[PDB]
């Protein structure tokens, strides 16, 4: 018989209230629980009334899985959730942070630092639109993006996930949100959640707040800054996210002035909810509540109390769900956490689910599987990669011929370096694995492959990963393209003191450029020590982490398009200067924010 919450014609708030009024405390606490697919089974999902699942980095049904395999996984979990008494569908989240990057064959877009270099918010919106389609190709409805961190110290291992050290650029790139979710209607109230329907995904502004601040660039640590600095650097892009209807916000592992974000009622409830009027749901980071305590996990009862009372709505447990549900149930039953707090959390979670159409379309659309890796999206990623490139040098003296653009017809050319033919390295972190990987880890085009696809048929292309100087001098080359840089990383292994690229990288550039004129392509997540690379090179391009479409690099090297990218952050002279930002008394950059040379298309 008729149940108001099941009626798709009714207003979202009426459906939320109708469902909430029917729910037991177990059904309510279940909605607030997000678990890893690695611990999920149909019985676990039904018995514990689970509200959400995720894949963390690298959590996949198998290596090489097709889009249909992901849809079958997500639907198998959804069938269990739809079989509960109330039939509340789960929402499945994943880090689709530069495309649907855990998935084999997904288009991999440039990381956010390179997107900052484009200064093109419409390009970023189009990337959100394409990412939503590739996430929905795999049956998933929720992406943990954008990271709107304002990275103020490039020693941070996640600096490549920040569009810029300048909050104005980060604010402009919140256009990712209506890409992913759809544009909000003209009448829209700031802070409400929005998703247009089954071809879009819920988004997540992360990590709230000051994740880009931290002392020594140390990940998951203390950001020391006064309120004016928190509010003028780290917070503004959250208001833009409210204006664009971001559906969820994820809290940072970081602390602000010694207070853990996951326990900060003043910021999570007083500011985000009560001042910005955010009406979507607030989600923890991975074991974020565990890390409220030192050591982490040493008083999980307190972690649950502190986080839920701070105003978090959904907890990314993600493994110990039985303990989580047991502890929260105990707190509620003991009067330590009031029912009004549970009811607010569930109201917000249900509001996002109903608003996005999840009750109407809980299952995957098999017709969407073919969106994965679509050529139109690879053409977009190629455009973005080319626009992200920043030309740092194009001739050793003011009187030399500019090396770039290079001619496509030459008798023989050399492609060299550890990063010339390594797809994993050109994608960086958060690609297939959490920390990324080496070699041909997915479908794409390396810089070597892109050169071979670009050049005249008469041009002989020789590859040598690490040639010695004599090989280059004897090879009869017209010029060389040498690609080197950082290996893939995230915070842990990415948080780095010295910011010097691994060897051999510099040695290869010096060997190659000593023998023939060279264009050096530097692959990195951030500024790295660069004076020695510059001294050896005729031309040098900061290519950041350009993703699967290596032809974006060659589109500018061979002059099909001019270089237009500009630094979205300061390039330091030495790591001893750090942190070093505009307005600091010691500001003395090698290249300033906004620097970049240009070429004209040939
Ligand atoms: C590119 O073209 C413009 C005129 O259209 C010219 O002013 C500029 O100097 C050229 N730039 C380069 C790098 O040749």
């Amino acid at each position: 018989d008729y149940v108001l919450y099941k009626d798709a014609t009714k207003p979202v708030e009426d459906r939320v209230a109708d469902l909430l009024g029917r729910m037991t405390l177990a059904e309510k606490i279940g909605q607030m629980t997000q678990i890893e697919r690695l611990v999920a089974t149909p019985d676990v999902l039904r018995d514990n009334f689970i509200g959400s699942l995720l894949s963390g980095g690298g959590s996949v049904p198998r290596k090489g899985a097709t889009a249909k395999e992901w849809q079958d996984m997500v639907d198998g979990f959804q069938k269990a959730c739809m079989s509960t008494r109330l039939g509340i569908p789960m929402i499945y989240g994943i880090d689709a942070v530069h495309g649907q990057n855990n998935v084999y064959g997904a288009t991999i877009f440039p990381h956010n630092v390179g997107l900052g270099a484009t200064r093109d918010p419409y390009l970023v919106k189009r990337i959100g639109e394409a990412t939503a389609l590739e996430v929905r190709a795999t049956g998933i409805q929720y992406a943990f993006a954008p990271c709107i961190a304002v990275c103020r110290d490039p020693r941070w291992g996640r600096c490549y996930e920040s569009y810029s050290e300048d909050r104005r650029i980060v604010q402009s790139m919140t256009e990712l949100i209506p890409g992913l979710q759809g544009d909000v209607p003209k009448d829209f109230t700031s802070g409400m959640p929005f998703v247009a329907g089954k071809n879009k995904v819920a988004a997540c502004a992360k990590h709230f707040v000051g994740d880009g601040g931290t002392v020594d660039g140390i990940n998951e640590n203390n950001t020391i800054i006064n309120r004016e600095g928190l509010m003028n650097i780290h917070m503004p892009a959250y208001k833009n996210a409210m204006d664009k209807g971001v559906s969820t916000v994820m809290i940072s592992y970081s602390s602000w002035n010694g207070v853990k974000m996951h326990a900060n009622q003043d910021l999570v409830t007083g500011y985000l909810k009560d001042t910005l009027k955010f009406k979507g749901f607030v989600i923890s980071d991975w074991e974020g509540i565990d890390r409220i305590t030192t050591p982490a996990g040493s008083d999980y009862s307190y972690s649950v109390k502190a986080s839920i009372l701070a105003g978090l709505d959904m907890i990314m447990v993600p493994n110990k769900y039985q303990q989580f549900i047991s502890i929260l149930t105990g707190h509620v039953n003991g009067g330590v956490i009031p029912m009004s707090r549970i009811d607010d959390a569930v109201t917000r979670i249900l509001r996002v689910k109903f608003t996005m159409g999840l009750f109407e379309n809980p299952y995957a659309d098999p017709a969407m599987a073919e969106q994965l890796g679509k050529q139109e999206h690879r053409d977009l990623a190629r455009e973005a990669a080319r626009k992200s490139l920043v030309l740092l040098k194009n001739g050793k003296t003011s009187t030399d011929a500019p090396l770039l653009p290079l001619p496509k017809k030459a008798p023989k050319i050399l492609v060299a370096g550890s990063h010339a033919d390594n797809l994993g390295y050109q994608c960086g972190g958060w690609t297939i694995e959490w920390q990324g990987d080496t070699g041909r880890t997915t479908v794409g085009t390396t810089i070597l492959e892109a050169v071979k696809a670009a050049v005249d048929p008469s041009t002989v292309v020789v590859f040598a990963e690490n040639p010695d100087a004599e090989f280059v001098k004897s090879g009869g080359f017209s010029y060389a393209i040498v690609a080197v840089g950082e290996h893939p990383y995230t915070e842990t292994k990415g948080d780095n003191l010295n910011l010097t690229i691994p060897e051999p990288g510099l040695s290869t550039v010096q060997a190659v450029c000593g023998g023939v004129r060279c264009a050096t392509v530097l692959i990195s997540g951030r500024p790295v020590v660069v004076q020695p690379l510059l001294a050896a090179s005729d031309a040098l391009v900061a290519a950041w982490l350009p993703g699967s479409e290596g032809q974006g690099v060659t589109d500018a090297l061979f002059g099909d398009f001019g270089f237009t990218g500009r630094l979205p952050r300061t390039w330091f002279k030495s790591v001893d200067q750090l942190p070093m930002n505009v307005g600091d008394a010691h500001y003395d950059p090698l290249f300033r924010l906004g620097y970049g040379l240009t070429t004209n298309a040939t």
